[PDB]
């Protein structure tokens, strides 16, 4: 069985960046630059930021293009002060032959199926509110405070009395 | 195939929903939920919504109660944070009952890039001086007519330059 589909790109330029609510606004600004410059962000294991030029779409000006992007990048991080201090950004750029393409793996995660899953995920509307059916109310009433919402729609199921979960009771 | 599952006579389930980067905000939020799930000893269930189970895989007689405590902390954590515009419209549902639950393995595909240029660009950033763009000779040679670059020094073996700007 084959798990890689990849090609040699003889001509390619690679960029890594890193810092040594604000950070997300910055990375959002970088994300916007990638798209503006027509480049490719690569998802990497870590906190580092990887951008690639000349791949998957070759271009003869791959190094210059990545260079312009990197300059705009540092420019963006310069303008954005945080504590009021500038962002300590490292940027590295290299150029040379690479291999690139798609790799097959498997994602493992927990899942659940049953009426309870449906009921929990298909109750209509509310905000900041926690809504629960009778079977949950009966289990929580002695140690928590709830107030009846009333009869609502659970899509795929029907109409259902529900309660808003307000808070815990202080132990008596 | 691709599922290992078991019948659970009783379990409690939580579903939370929220109705361009912002992508990163919702990720940071789900990252805070993730930390909470671990704090409470619960399990996450896996696009624009978040699900949690209690009683799976580890049995506990207080599964609904533990989910409820988690859920109140969930709403409080969301209430603190705010998106970069508005408060976060978080709606939560809980239920309890018999379920089937376990691990799903789903084929995932990644677009990756390997080779010396990757290794070298990584070295260039890690050893970078803060505020600068560091590049080796091979980059220097391709940029030198159009960009200004000042030599920094040699790194362990290899010369590097600082990219300053266009001419
Ligand atoms: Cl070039
Ligand atoms: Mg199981």
């Amino acid at each position: 069985e084959r798990n890689i589909i990849a090609d040699k790109y003889d001509e390619a330029s690679v960029l890594f960046a890193d810092i040594v609510r604000f950070l997300d606004r910055l990375y959002s600004a970088f994300d916007e630059l990638v798209d503006q410059h027509g480049l490719e962000k690569i998802k990497v294991s870590g906190d580092s930021y990887m951008v690639v030029s000349g791949v998957p779409r070759p271009r003869p000006d791959h190094t210059q293009a990545l260079a312009d992007f990197a300059l705009d990048m540092t420019n963006v991080a310069a303008q954005l002060k945080d504590r009021g201090n500038p962002v300590p950004l490292r940027v590295g750029l290299a150029t040379g032959p690479v291999v690139a393409g798609v790799v097959g793996s498997r994602r493992f995660f927990y899942d659940v199926w049953g009426d309870a899953v449906n009921v929990a995920s298909r109750m209509e509307s509310t905000v900041g509110q926690i809504q629960v059916p009778d079977e949950v109310y009966e289990r929580l009433k002695d140690d928590f405070v709830l107030r009846e919402r009333g009869h609502i729609n659970v899509k795929g199921k029907g109409v259902m009395r529900t309660w808003y979960l307000i808070g815990r009771k202080v132990a008596a």
